[PDB]
């Protein structure tokens, strides 16, 4: 019932404590001082240090060990580039990376359980499959409605005066496809919330009798009809997505 991001961040912060405690890590404790380390930020355009890593941990920027380790490995790579691949400082930065990898392997199982609770739908095939059919509904059914082209992309403000003053939540099929590609929709309800906005917005701006509103109504109707045709399939995916979220949290 605890926040897994907190448990993950305490684990990462204790790794920084141990890395900071290794012999001769002093130069990696704080950001490089541009005023005395010649040309450093010309040569090193992606800098990293243990102070910045600890700040990032406390800001909850790492949802997994991978993102934490990639920033840590930057410390080694930057030392190799600026000091040299065999410089003693690069060997010292490598001793920090090696300790980290021992600590992470040591806590493999608990970290895995926390990572899945922080991101239950990561590489979840039910979510990918659900987004896959939503996208097909948009491209094969909704965009095939005749004269639907004015809804395929955001309204062009230059030709539609005051649109973005009248319409506070604009929506269009390209934006819905972008949301699908980021897996915004975990069930058909939030998908339909955005689809219905295309019609509601045309009613507000064009009125209920407009040819554009009739077209939007057909887009909405074919969306509902297609969700209904695939109800059993979609319900299975929705159920699996929902129960995976909650199961991930329980294993925390």
């Amino acid at each position: 019932r605890t926040d897994p991001m907190v448990t993950l961040s305490s684990i990462l912060e204790s790794i920084i404590n141990d890395m900071r405690d290794l012999p001769n890590t002093y130069p990696f404790h704080t950001p490089v001082n541009a005023k005395v380390v010649k040309d450093y930020y010309k040569i090193i355009t992606r800098p990293m240090d243990l102070q910045t890593l600890r700040e990032n941990v406390r800001k909850r920027l790492y949802p997994s060990r991978e993102e934490f380790r990639e920033h840590l490995e930057l410390i080694v790579k930057n030392s190799a580039t600026y000091n040299g691949p065999k410089h003693s400082l690069t060997q010292i930065s490598q001793s920090m990376l090696d300790l980290c990898d021992e600590k992470l392997k040591e806590k493999e199982d608990k970290l895995a359980r926390l990572e899945k609770a922080i991101n239950p739908l990561l590489d979840d095939d039910d979510q990918v499959a659900f987004s896959f059919i939503l996208d097909n509904i948009v491209t094969q059914k909704m965009m095939a409605v005749p004269d639907s082209w004015p809804f395929h992309h955001p309204v062009n403000k230059k030709f539609v005066p005051d649109y973005y003053k009248v319409i506070v939540n604009p929506m269009d099929l390209e934006t819905i496809r972008k949301n699908i590609s980021k897996h915004k929709y975990q069930s058909r309800e939030s998908f339909l919330d955005d689809v219905n906005l295309i019609l509601a917005n045309s009613v507000k701006y064009n009125g209920p009798e407009s040819q554009y509103t009739k077209t939007a109504q057909e887009i909405v109707n074919v969306c509902y009809q297609t969700l209904t045709e695939y109800d059993e399939h979609l319900t299975q995916l929705e159920k699996d997505i929902c129960t995976a979220k909650e199961a991930a949290l329980e294993e925390a």
